[PDB]
């Protein structure tokens, strides 16, 4: 096969993320709603489905914003208790369809964690897999072409990626990648997104969440 490696030397290097704290997560949290909070006109105006009423970027960015404001109020170094403070604000704070949708998407995602201290990739990939069954079963009647398709193959990405990427940067910018291929595939299950010429609202306000989680994950700021 290889030559037997048994050197002493530990690899080097600063830009990897092994273990997500709570502070960490708080941190994606807070990023993630700012990155949403700044995109929401966009994601309003690209509302088509199922009623073309202009708010779904005001929706979501409530949301998020509510759970922001509980992380805010009560952190802590604990990943799970830190995610529950998250999902509880949600939860309460929930609006539309997409903040409706979003609030269950992370429901299940925290309920994942709730007795961890920190998570690994593995975890990190496992947790947005529950939070999209949770979605899928709170709707129903699902659609294809929407929050929860993107979300679906996000964390199918995940999964695959996790098994063999112990960096959670690496990771996060993977699910980025394939998020982003599903959202640009909306108009083709969802026939008004064609129509009209836009991909899905609710997805596009995941990925803006998405994209901050990336962000605070190499320590950086919206
Ligand atoms: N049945 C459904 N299945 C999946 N996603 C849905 C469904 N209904 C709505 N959505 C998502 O919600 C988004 C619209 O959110 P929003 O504008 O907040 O809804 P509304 O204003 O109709 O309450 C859609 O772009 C889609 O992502
Ligand atoms: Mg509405
Ligand atoms: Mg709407
Ligand atoms: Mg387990
Ligand atoms: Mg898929
Ligand atoms: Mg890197």
């Amino acid at each position: 096969h290889h030559h037997h490696h048994s050197s002493g030397l530990v690899p080097r290097g600063s830009h990897m993320i092994s273990k997500i704290n709570g502070k960490l997560f708080a941190d994606m949290i807070i990023q993630g709603a700012q990155n949403l909070s700044n995109n929401a006109d966009l994601v309003d105006s690209l509302n088509v489905y199922p009623v073309p009423d202009g708010d779904t970027g005001t929706n979501m960015n409530l949301t998020m914003t509510s759970g922001r404001e509980e992380v805010e109020n009560n952190l802590s170094k604990n990943i799970g208790e830190l995610g529950k403070t998250f999902s509880k604000g949600l939860l309460m704070g929930a609006r539309g369809n997409s903040g409706v949708i979003l609030s269950q998407l992370f429901r299940g995602f925290c309920k994942n964690i709730e007795s961890e201290s920190e998570i690994n990739s593995k975890l990190l990939a496992e947790s947005f897999q529950a939070g999209v069954e949770t979605a899928y079963k709170a709707v129903m009647k699902p659609v294809e072409g929407t929050i929860l398709t993107v979300a679906k193959d996000a964390a199918q990405a995940a999964i695959e990626k996790a098994n063999n990427t112990e960096d959670c940067i690496e990771l996060m910018e993977y699910i980025i990648v394939k998020a982003n291929e599903s959202l640009e595939n909306t108009p083709n299950l969802l026939a008004v997104l064609k129509e009209v010429g836009v991909v899905d609202s609710g997805g596009k306000g995941l990925l803006c969440v998405y994209e901050g989680f990336l962000k605070a994950l190499k320590g950086e700021k919206v």
